[PDB]
């Protein structure tokens, strides 16, 4: 019952059309969607063969550009799946095979109907004893609330997030109790802003670059502490604050094509403990 515990995880294959398709929130380089297949397909390989997980892997759909960033369109706790309503119109018919898959896990699905509530997933943030959940481009208040109920189990809070990204555009879990966040301006004042409102103190694992804040936390059986991180070859000063982790199994995981789109390590799964 350890925070970071899973035995499954979603993930879908991503379309060609991604490429050329997918939502980014700036101009960048060309997209090498056959080296964003590789480094979707070690993603999933860590996952599944490496770390004994079992693995639910979608087909990906060509019409939605974006359906490989599975995390936005589901966010799981304990037996209860909340099923999002994505803040891009164009991502919402992720859903329903999302859905379906999550149906065939024997979970407790929850649907996210309401017209004027938005929610990605990646702007949920759970550290196993509540929710913060960004409020965004892509997540609003109404959106936060319907999540707040469905896992009433939990205390949900909400923090302001800036420019076109999630609030695990600059975080995530690094172990129990240990969030690891950004060295910038706008992630320190959102941290900040997370501590002061719960009734627990996190300890914070800093790193240089924002996006490399953003990892996996797992605890697998007969290995304890696993991560998966991004590579010193993408973000060096970063990889050196995880290795100092010596408890923890790190595994340097690279993501710099999808990342072209926005896509971290987080985004690509969802993860399940099935008991
Ligand atoms: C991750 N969860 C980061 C928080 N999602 C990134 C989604 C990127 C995608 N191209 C989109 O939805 O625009």
């Amino acid at each position: 019952a350890a925070f970071g515990r899973a035995t499954h995880a979603v993930v879908r294959a991503l379309p060609e059309s991604l490429g050329q398709h997918a939502l980014r929130s700036a101009k960048g380089e060309e997209v090498d969607v056959a080296r964003a297949e590789r480094q979707h397909q070690l993603y999933v390989g860590v996952l599944g063969s490496k770390l004994g997980l079992q693995v639910v892997e979608l087909p990906a759909d060509e019409s939605l550009p974006d359906c490989v960033f599975v995390e936005d369109v589901a966010v799981v706790c304990e037996e209860t799946a909340l099923i999002t309503r994505p803040g891009a119109p164009s991502r919402r018919k992720e859903v329903d095979m999302m859905k379906e898959a999550l149906e065939k896990l024997q979970l407790n699905i929850v649907e996210m109907k309401d017209e004027n509530a938005t929610l990605d997933g990646g702007d949920v943030l759970f550290t196993g004893r509540e929710f913060f959940v960004g409020l965004s481009k892509r997540t609003n208040q109404r959106g936060a609330e319907i999540l707040a109920d469905t896992f009433k189990d939990y205390a949900v809070s909400t923090v302001p997030v800036a420019d076109g990204l999630h609030l695990k555009s600059f975080c995530s879990m690094a172990g129990p109790n240990l969030i690891a966040i950004g060295s910038s301006e706008s992630a320190q004042k959102a941290l900040k802003i997370m501590q002061q409102m719960s009734d627990h103190r996190y300890d914070k694992l800093t790193v240089p670059d924002d996006i490399a804040a953003n990892c996996i936390y797992l605890n697998i059986p007969n290995k304890g502490h696993v991560l998966l991180h991004r590579t010193p070859e993408e973000y060096p000063e970063s990889a050196k604050v995880y290795e100092k982790l010596k408890d923890h199994m790190l595994i340097p995981v690279s993501m710099s094509e999808l990342e072209k789109v926005d896509g971290l390590l987080t985004c690509c799964s969802v993860l399940i403990n099935k008991k």
